[PDB]
């Protein structure tokens, strides 16, 4: 749409009020012209045909409950765009300011979110297992990071490369959650998962085994479900990433933490410069070491922590 840039206000899935960037042209649309070539949010009106209709509102106030998921998907995508640009100097997912699009209210009772190769899609949840998925900033950033990975390393979605792909999405979704300082943690999806139960989450990076995902290479899943366990085995990389950042002793191997910022610089460089579509865990380790080496010196502590972390999860 062509119109005047403005700012509206609404309430997100969790009931919090926020301002969002809109465009005015007869109606007010969820179209943010301030970032790259724009962020656009669409209503899929409970259908599965995408993208659906660009979200239009009559008065620039988004307090209706049907509005919530759109408010959050639109706002969280802007925060995520900000993280990448500010933190890594990357303009949108393709690095050339591509428009970011998301659709909400996809299908009925859909308990998932995904990147379909061209845009983000968020279900509303069935209200027991999940509430609308765009209310979790770590979920929004996990989705946009799949776009980043597809434009860069291109990790194929199966087996070890696919689990690397998935870990990348959880790691940067968590880093964006800390960037925005939105009650950050090392858990995934806590804010929209099982509304009835407090304290849980979908996956844990600090202790993946809490939910049954592997935290050591010897425990990897070798079957065929989930494309070869991309959502299970990512637990091994997530744990490594958490140790690089926070430090700890795991399986008797001690790691000194180097912090989130460095974790992000190292993984971003590995992703954008060294990983390839078919890279495996052992190649991710070489990539991460080389990146840390590039950035801090081969005799640095940084390099040392990256090695210890992988050794601790059993990746040689
Ligand atoms: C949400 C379900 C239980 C877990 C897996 C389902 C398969 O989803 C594939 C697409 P994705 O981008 O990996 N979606 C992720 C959504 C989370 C972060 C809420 C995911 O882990 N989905
Ligand atoms: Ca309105
Ligand atoms: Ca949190
Ligand atoms: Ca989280
Ligand atoms: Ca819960
Ligand atoms: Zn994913």
């Amino acid at each position: 749409i062509t119109g005047t840039s403005t700012v509206g206000v609404g309430r997100g899935v969790l009931g919090d009020q926020k301002n969002i960037n809109t465009t005015y042209s007869t109606y007010y649309y969820l179209q943010d012209n301030t970032r790259g070539d724009g962020i656009f949010t669409y209503d899929a009106k409970y259908r599965t045909t995408l993208p659906g209709s660009l979200w239009a509102d009559a008065d620039n106030q988004f307090f209706a409950s049907y509005d919530a998921p759109a408010v959050d998907a639109h706002y969280y995508a802007g925060v995520t765009y900000d993280y990448y640009k500010n933190v890594h100097n990357r303009l949108s997912y393709d690095g050339n300011n591509a428009a970011i699009r998301s659709s909400v209210h996809y299908s009925q009772g859909y308990n998932n979110a995904f990147w379909n190769g061209s845009e983000m899609v968020y279900g509303d949840g069935d209200g027991q297992t999940f509430i609308p998925l765009s209310g979790g900033i770590d979920v929004v950033a996990h989705e946009l990071t799949h776009a980043v990975t597809d434009y860069t390393a291109g990790l194929i979605y199966q087996n070890e490369s696919g689990a690397i792909n998935e870990a990348i999405s959880d790691i940067f979704g968590t880093l964006v959650e800390f960037y925005a300082n939105k009650n950050p943690d090392w858990e995934i999806g806590e804010d929209v998962y099982t509304p009835g139960i407090s304290g849980d989450s979908l996956r844990s990076m600090s202790d993946p085994a809490k939910y049954g995902d592997p935290d050591h290479y010897s425990k990897r899943y070798t079957g065929t479900q989930d494309n070869g366990g991309v959502h299970i085995n990512s637990g091994i990389i997530n744990k490594a990433a958490y140790l690089i950042s926070q430090g700890g002793t795991h399986y008797g191997v001690s790691v000194v933490g180097i912090g989130r910022d460095k974790l992000g610089k190292i993984f971003y460089r590995a992703l954008t410069q060294y990983l390839t579509p078919t890279s495996n865990f052992s190649q991710l380790r070489a990539a991460a070491v080389q990146s840390a080496t590039d950035l801090y010196g081969s005799t640095s502590q940084e390099v040392a922590s990256v090695k210890q972390a992988f050794d601790a999860v059993g990746v040689k």
